[PDB]
């Protein structure tokens, strides 16, 4: 339960959607959008298409996309990691997908615990993730620099990206 003392996303690890453990220090030097996702959500179409767009236009500038499936909201991510991976392929997603996790509660993955208590990752009255497609912008040093709620479309993030490239 050391997660509170971390200073950077780069001190965490998580299994990708294929089951291999990934060390998030691989993202040092890159700007990262970290988001909890779901396949059967009214937000799903606009979030995936805009995130794929952003990653296409800004990958060379250093932008990376980290997707964490999460079934805690309306049971809107009920499939296996396998089916999520094919779902993402239908959007032509080229970023990094991770295995399904929890984002709220004591079982929440330690990275999401850490993001929620950061000075720029705290939420509107309470820090809990409120629904699918909350987005955290992470800088090249692995620090949370902004948090966007489920209603904020990914293109809203675009105006904040140049400052970190």
């Amino acid at each position: 339960d050391d997660w509170r003392c971390a200073r950077s996303m780069h001190e965490f690890s998580a299994k990708d959607i294929d089951g291999h453990m990934v060390n998030l220090d691989k993202y040092r030097g890159f700007v990262c959008i970290v988001t909890n996702v779901a396949s059967q959500c009214g937000k799903t179409e606009v979030n995936y298409t805009q995130l794929v767009d952003l990653h296409a236009r800004y990958a060379e500038c250093g932008l990376r996309i980290l997707l964490f499936p999460c079934n805690q909201f309306g049971k809107q991510e009920p499939g296996s990691n396998e089916e999520i991976k094919e779902f993402l392929a239908g959007y032509n997603f080229k970023g990094d997908a991770f295995s399904k996790i929890c984002v709220n509660g004591d079982d929440a993955h330690p990275l999401w615990k850490w993001m929620k208590i950061q000075p720029k990752g705290k939420g509107i009255l309470g820090n809990a993730i409120k629904w699918n497609f909350t987005k955290f912008l992470i800088d090249k040093n692995g620090c949370v620099v902004k948090r966007y709620g489920p209603m904020e479309e990914p293109l809203v993030i675009e105006k904040d990206l140049p400052h970190y490239f």
